[PDB]
């Protein structure tokens, strides 16, 4: 088939993060990347995509690294409130929704947005069979 919209898009929004990464990245993040043997690149949307998912959501109220400045803080929802923009539109862009595991290692957020955009620029730039 052809490139679609919806990953154009995507890499907007996953980029403005990466250029601007106010969300103090380096905080610790489930490692979705322990497994070098290939995955499905929609597979590491799925796993990927439940940490971003988790990472928002209790980050909003967490005491960690909420912005001791008030204005910084503005920063912590507008990030975290991207971030959920993207696991909601993630799940579209993956295909799949049901990768429970428990990867007991650890990884750091930084490395799941350069990683997680590792991937999307794999599959934007090979939308066609």
């Amino acid at each position: 088939h052809k490139c679609d919209i919806t990953l154009q898009e995507i890499i907007k929004t996953l980029n403005s993060l990466t250029e601007q990464k106010t969300l103090c990245t380096e905080l610790t993040v489930t490692d979705i990347f322990a497994a070098s043997k290939n995955t499905t690149e929609k597979e590491t949307f799925c796993r990927a995509a439940t940490v971003l998912r988790q990472f928002y959501s209790h980050h909003e109220k967490d005491t960690r690294c909420l912005g001791a400045t008030a204005q910084q803080f503005h920063r912590h929802k507008q990030l975290i409130r991207f971030l959920k923009r993207l696991d909601r539109n993630l799940w579209g862009l993956a295909g799949l929704n049901s990768c429970p595991v428990k990867e007991a290692n650890q990884s750091t957020l930084e490395n799941f947005l350069e990683r997680l955009k590792t991937i999307m620029r794999e599959k934007y730039s090979k939308c066609s069979s």
